[PDB]
RNA sequence: GCCUACCC
RNA sequence: GGUAGGCUUUUCAA
């Protein structure tokens, strides 16, 4: 008996033939969050990929789980759980569709938590046209009127339209009716521009009509000294200016002042090539000790697949889509990789002893979230962090074979990265841990496998591989499955309490390892 | 092959 | 359509 058959009728077929177990819709709800289906996995087309992921969320509902997905999808949004967005605001879309109208209104009444920037509400509509009326018009409005003029303001000034859908239409379709003279003029501002609005007029509002104003200011000033002072005085953003003003080094170096994280992050490699983060400078100095205060990371949530993504293109120099050139600056390369293990929300050691596997086979060359990062180097981030964590813990990677493990817990993230280049191929084995740490007599009470569970060789299935290791050490070891896709596979046994399912890439993923580890 | 802003 | 920034995919002051 090996992986070629099943163990029991539970189990289904991979995408190679072999034998696994069907993940539980609700965890593959969280692997749908954390890695969506662009670009689909290495066996699995993304349109289908999309389609099995959809399945599994009606399912849930079907089954009454509607409401404990909206709560779920949540969670995962306002702790900023998951790296990017449209898995979440897709699986909202589709509960305010849904037959349930426990889900449905439930959906639409976490709309403002889960829409916290235009941009978001915006992907949430689309959505649903992919897929108005009194909910969705209640939605819209309650998403403008709950807010404050002066902050809506800057909202909708920052992003006056994202893919296709602006503020004029969403005001429009609502039929919205502003609570308060602030709003009034900011739908004035929208729907009818500036100089309705400066036609047609407390300290309250006047604070609203000024920074309107400024926001009009800055795009027909000549004179960079003024757009500066205006910077200055009502904390415009880059959104804010012309694009022919991103080119001064003197606007940067003022908008770099209080520039928002995630802003901060992404424009690091254009800044050192503008000279605006120029070597031993006190602004370099600056970007580095924000980058690395893990309260504000916290507070932007700054999710570490960003940060990956940026310590990579950073460190190269030059963009891969973009077309500009820049000396990586060794402070930031520093401040970056050390930034990555604060994004997580981080937990007290258990002290038990971890045996971490990346899976290293050809399959885990595939792309993860349509970036330039693969299974294979996400899963040794992660291994990384659970490194450097629980110290009692060796790492090891595997394909068919045990391979040497390349990466060592003082290694910098992106040394970690370049090693998973030369050694990522082969087929899948994923019993190999288990009867690797037998074999060596190597003791462990958890197992932590980063794989996407297309195990495809003829040898034990992976969950008799660690019963075989229990009897034989003679310890009631665990296994933690963590996920680098979202295909529907697990080499977990539902029916055994010692083995869990994870996501990877949850900047959440610490506490539920750490929860299963002590029997919680 | 894509995102924004400005003018038109 | 013309022009200009950027692509670390959409820039979460939070
Ligand atoms: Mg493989």
């Amino acid at each position: 008996m090996d992986q070629t058959q099943p163990l029991n009728e539970k189990q289904v077929p991979n995408s190679e033939g072999c034998y696994v177990w069907q993940v539980s819709d609700m965890n593959r709800l969280r692997r749908f969050l954390c890695f969506g289906s662009e670009g689909g996995t290495y066996y699995i087309e993304e349109k289908k990929l999309g389609q099995e992921n959809a399945e599994a969320l009606l399912r849930l509902i079907e089954d009454g789980k509607g409401c404990e997905v909206v709560q779920e999808i949540k969670t995962f949004s306002q702790e900023g759980r998951a790296a990017k967005q449209e898995p979440t605001l897709f699986a909202l879309a589709v509960c305010s569709q849904c037959s349930d109208i426990k889900t449905k209104q439930a959906a639409f009444r976490a709309v403002p938590e889960v829409c916290r920037i235009p941009t978001h509400l915006f992907t949430f509509i689309q959505f649903k046209k992919d897929l108005w009326g009194r909910a969705l018009r209640k939605a819209v409005s309650d998403w403008y009127n709950t807010k404050d003029a002066l902050n809506l303001a800057m909202a909708v000034t920052k992003y006056k339209q994202r893919n296709g859908w602006s503020h004029k239409d969403l005001l429009r379709l609502s039929h919205i009716k502003p609570a308060n003279e602030g709003l009034t003029m900011v739908a004035k501002y929208v729907s009818k521009g500036w100089k309705e609005v400066q036609e047609a007029y407390s300290p309250e509002t006047e604070k609203v009509l000024k920074y309107l104003e400024a926001t009009e200011r800055v795009k027909r000033t000549k004179d960079e000294l003024e757009i500066i002072h205006l910077i200055d005085e009502y904390r415009l953003v880059r959104e804010h200016l012309l694009t022919i003003h991103l080119k001064s080094k003197e606007i940067w170096k003022s908008l770099l002042q209080d520039m928002p994280l995630t802003a901060l992050l992404r424009n690091l490699g254009k800044m050192t090539a503008d000279s605006v983060l120029a070597p031993a400078s006190s602004e370099v100095s600056s970007v580095c000790e924000r980058l690395t205060n893990e309260k504000l990371l916290k507070k932007a949530r700054i999710h570490p697949f960003h940060i990956l993504v940026a310590l990579e293109t950073y460190k190269k120099g030059h963009g891969n889509r973009g077309k500009l050139r820049w000396i990586p600056d060794t402070s930031i390369v520093e401040a970056l990789d050390n930034a990555f293990y604060k994004s997580f929300k981080l937990v007290e050691p258990t002290g038990k002893r971890f045996l971490l596997a990346i899976d290293v086979s050809a399959s885990m060359n595939q792309r993860v979230l349509g970036s330039i990062l693969n299974a294979s180097v996400v899963a040794a981030a992660m291994c990384m962090l659970v490194a450097r964590t629980e110290k009692d813990s060796h790492m090891v990677a595997f394909s068919d074979e045990m391979l040497p493990c390349p990466i060592t817990v003082n290694m910098l993230l992106h040394e970690v990265v370049e090693k998973m280049s030369d050694i990522t191929m082969g087929s899948t084995d994923c019993a190999l841990p288990m009867l690797w740490a037998q074999k060596t007599n190597t003791a462990a009470d958890i197992f932590i496998v980063f794989t996407d569970c297309e195990t495809n060789v003829e040898d034990v299935h992976p969950a008799t591989a660690l019963k075989q290791y229990r009897e034989k050490m003679g310890i009631p070891a665990k296994l933690i499955v963590c996920a680098m896709t979202s295909n529907g596979f697990s080499i977990a046994d539902p029916d055994d309490r010692g083995m869990l399912d994870i996501c990877g890439f949850d900047s959440g993923a610490l506490d539920v390892i750490r929860n299963f580890t002590l029997d919680l």
